[PDB]
């Protein structure tokens, strides 16, 4: 492929364009027609020294993108993204993509230095408002200045990629697409790109089985935590005095745990993700797997931001109490959350901090509601949606730079929290609690990379979770909460 960060981001490409083929009925037909479209393009090519050409075949059937991805060979990077069902909740910004899978890279974007405005421009060079589905999938480290552990090395400080071949799932139809990207200045010519693409296309599988199985077929040989429970309690104790004494301004710090599971045979991360998706309501599903890397997957409720043209939306998601088995206990826990003066104050400093980030960029911000409880499968959180209008679409980078990270995954004051995390946590968060999603021309959307796992062949998996330590947090209670948060992974692996 080619690293678009190496490109001349101030010089526009020769073209960025989408070509739609006649619709077919099945994925096997789509794969054959797409092979033919790439061939025809090779024989009647564009002649620019740089460009992006997306060729897409509509499929009349509704096919799950994760089922298509499951059928594919290990052609990396592997991408997956499915936005939230957003059931019943208002869309404050007042054909839609249900899921997308990608294999290979038409162009990728990676650096060891933090994602910068120039990097954002480098990606924007490959997108266009008139090609809405040309999108770059990936994310950014929680802390792009932290020490990178080896398991996170392939991800860099950030990793994005336009798929070589992708499957788009819509409400009542689907689409197979392939993307040709090239830049002679980077010694990745149109002929290089077409040749790489034609090899991948002959490897694409149309045996798209509809998956059902609950058994992943792996035995867990051990489970250990970093930190262990014996190291965690003192760490939370240390944070709690910093908060309650008047030497440290700390009011909130999110402290995380890496739960390591060793398996005999390799976990299939796409199969695992597929099982979280059928059981995951109102959540983002994602996979990011750079070449030669473990697969970063997640099923997260939390939006960092969504942008549609000039409208930007984010949310404040903080505090955690468990769900209860009985209806009366569940409601009592919920009312406790909604009425506690302490929780109100702790949630407010999160909501108001995010509100003002948006307020610094948008003319005016809407907050709705001020405070409710968002109920998930095993936990429930306090919650608030915040939306604002950009003056210009190019302010997208400002949104991203202002919001990541919010106090929901880092803390307050940000400076003192971020450095306590650096000193207390002995593992690399990597892209856990980092932005994960995609850039597009007129639309971009990023989840917060929580409720996620790193899945490594020949090893097993790292399962991540954190909790907000605030005045009055109970170490035993928070430890139990970390177990509840990773429970969607630990149950389904069995
Ligand atoms: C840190 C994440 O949880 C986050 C921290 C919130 C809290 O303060 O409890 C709850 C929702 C998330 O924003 C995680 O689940 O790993
Ligand atoms: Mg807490």
């Amino acid at each position: 492929s080619m690293n678009g960060c190496d490109g001349d981001f101030k010089t526009p490409l020769g073209t960025v364009e989408t070509r739609t083929m006649t619709a077919v009925l099945s994925p096997a037909a789509a794969t054959e027609r797409l092979i033919s479209a790439v061939s025809e393009l090779k024989s009647q090519p564009p002649s620019f020294s740089s460009g992006v050409v997306r060729l897409q075949v509509p499929i009349d059937q509704q096919i799950g993108a994760i089922d298509w991805l499951q059928a594919q060979n290990e052609i990396q990077p592997r991408c997956f993204f499915s936005r939230r069902s957003d059931v019943g909740r208002p869309d404050l910004l007042l054909r839609n993509l249900v899921s997308v899978a990608g294999i290979g890279s038409a162009v990728f974007f990676r650096d060891l230095d933090p994602f910068s405005h120039d990097d954002w421009r480098s990606i924007r060079r490959f997108l266009s408002s008139t090609s809405p589905l040309i999108r770059a999938y990936g994310g950014m480290r929680f802390d792009p200045n932290g020490k990178i552990a080896v398991e996170w090395e392939p991800f860099g400080a950030f990793y994005f990629s336009v798929p070589q071949v992708e499957f788009n799932e819509f409400g009542g139809s689907s689409m197979l697409a392939a993307t040709i990207a090239w830049d002679d200045e980077l010694s990745w010519t149109l002929e290089n790109a077409i040749e790489a693409l034609q090899e991948t296309m002959l490897q694409v599988s149309s045996v798209v089985m509809k998956l059902r199985n609950r058994s992943l077929g792996v035995s867990v040989l051990s489970k250990n935590h970093v930190p262990t429970k014996g190291a965690y309690f003192p760490a939370v104790e240390k944070a709690l005095e910093m908060i309650n004494q008047k030497s440290s301004p700390l009011n909130r710090v999110v402290l995380a745990r890496n739960s390591r599971i060793i398996t005999d045979t390799d976990i299939d991360p796409i199969a695992w993700l597929a099982q979280l998706q059928r059981e995951g309501h109102d959540a983002y599903q994602f996979c990011l797997q750079p070449p030669g890397a473990p697969a970063f997957i997640g099923n997260t409720p939390e939006r960092l931001f969504q942008r549609t043209q000039l409208g930007v939306c984010s949310e404040a998601l903080a505090a955690t109490r468990p769900r209860a088995a009985s209806s009366a206990r569940d409601m009592e826990i919920e009312r406790d959350l909604l009425t506690s003066p302490k929780d109100d104050l702790e949630f407010s400093i999160v909501r108001e901090n995010i509100r003002e980030k948006l307020n610094g960029i948008c003319d005016r911000v809407v907050v709705k509601p001020q405070k409710t409880v968002r109920k998930l499968a095993r936990v429930q959180h306090l919650y608030s949606q915040l939306a604002g209008r950009l003056t210009k679409e190019d302010d997208e980078y400002k949104i991203l730079a202002a919001l990541h990270p919010t106090p929901a995954v880092c803390g307050l004051p940000a400076e003192e929290a971020r450095l306590l995390i650096k000193e207390i946590e002995s593992f690399d968060r990597g892209m856990y609690a980092g932005p994960i999603g995609f850039f597009g021309g007129e639309e971009s959307e990023f989840a917060v990379g929580i409720r996620s796992a790193l899945v490594e062949k020949g090893l097993g998996a790292l399962i991540y979770a954190g909790t907000g330590i605030v005045a009055g947090s109970d170490p035993s209670s928070e430890w139990n909460e970390l177990d509840l948060k990773i429970s969607q992974f630990t149950k389904s692996i069995e």
